[PDB]
């Protein structure tokens, strides 16, 4: 995928993610929401959470941001050899959650959003550029592992 001097793009910002994770992490949610609300619908405990304001004040909603920007992590750090860490990803999300690779698209799209909202001086073009690579291999590697159980996307 990434060469080494992009992957240095990437783990250069994580790095100034990691010490604000929990709020990224609920923003990157809230937004997804707010800007896709079909995909709130695929979160049973979200359900109930119908105003802004009470997915403002959900500590479900930061908890579960905070655990999804965790996970991503862990990926991004593998780089290019992130196969042990997305399996498990992609089987849940695939035969447990049924999230189409399209949701998948959306919440990454916020992601870089978020990033460069919260880091102007850091997150310029070349990081951006690097970063979107990032997550479109992941995207890709998600829905390769999802045909292997089963699920279309
Ligand atoms: C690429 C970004 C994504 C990552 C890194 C991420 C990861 C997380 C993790 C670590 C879990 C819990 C562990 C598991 O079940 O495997 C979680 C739960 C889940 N994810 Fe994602 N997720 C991703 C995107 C999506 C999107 C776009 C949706 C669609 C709305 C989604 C919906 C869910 C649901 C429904 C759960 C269940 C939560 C619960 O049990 O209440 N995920 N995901």
């Amino acid at each position: 995928g990434l060469s080494d001097d992009e992957w240095n793009h990437v783990l250069g910002i994580w790095a100034k993610v990691e010490p604000d994770l929990s709020a990224h992490g609920q923003e990157v949610i809230i937004r997804l929401f707010q800007l896709h609300p079909e995909t709130q619908e695929r979160f049973a405990k979200f359900k109930n959470l119908t105003t802004i304001d009470a997915l403002k004040s959900s500590e479900e909603v930061k908890k579960h941001g905070t655990t999804v920007l965790t996970a991503l992590g862990r990926i991004l750090k593998q780089k290019n050899n992130h196969e042990q860490e997305l399996k498990p990803l992609a089987e849940s999300h695939a035969t447990k959650h049924k999230i189409p690779v399209k949701y998948l698209e959306f919440i990454c799209e916020i992601i870089v959003k978020v990033i460069a909202e919260k880091h102007p001086s850091d997150f310029g073009a070349d990081s951006q550029a690097a970063m979107k690579k990032a997550l479109e291999l992941f995207r890709n590697d998600m829905a390769s592992k999802y045909k292997e159980f089963g699920f279309q996307g």
